[PDB]
């Protein structure tokens, strides 16, 4: 439960097999978050535990905070960029 | 940090390649703990995180609490039985 908001970060490029989605992500990635919520304490915790929690709390926060925006495509792309940033954030933490 | 002492449990049989250790464990397993410390909250946490923590806290507790007993052999056997019981304890928790 002891989580913080991490610093803004470069959005990673996510790849898709479908040409449409692959290009859609590139053209729309500015619409997604560029920071994530995690637990500093998820330290030396294993990566999967940290990322599991970071993804859950981060997506939850964006649901609430977002008081015609997103479609099914955007939701899943947002989830993937959030996961990658959580992994990056865990590397930041490791030592 | 929110950990509990779990209920006593049947000691699992641990196996060794060395005939001496394999039999030593069987003849001396009564000398080791038969319960472990864990975090109920390490729930739906992944198994490795739960067991990582359970093993660490459990062995730490036995160090303190133990105010000519154990040798190098006993220490490592104790660690292995503790790990197995932590895994059992995590299965108890899973749902
Ligand atoms: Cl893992």
């Amino acid at each position: 439960g002891g989580y913080v908001l991490g610093s803004a970060m470069s959005r990673p490029i996510i790849h898709f097999g479908s040409d449409y989605e692959d290009r859609y992500y590139r053209e729309n990635m500015h619409r997604y978050p560029n920071q994530v919520y995690y637990r500093p304490m998820d330290e030396y915790s294993n990566q999967n535990n940290f990322v599991h929690n970071c993804v859950n709390i981060t997506i939850k926060q964006h649901t609430v905070t977002t008081t015609e925006n997103f479609t099914e495509t955007d939701v899943k792309m947002m989830e993937r960029v959030v996961e990658q940033m959580c992994i990056t954030q865990y590397e930041r933490e490791s030592q």
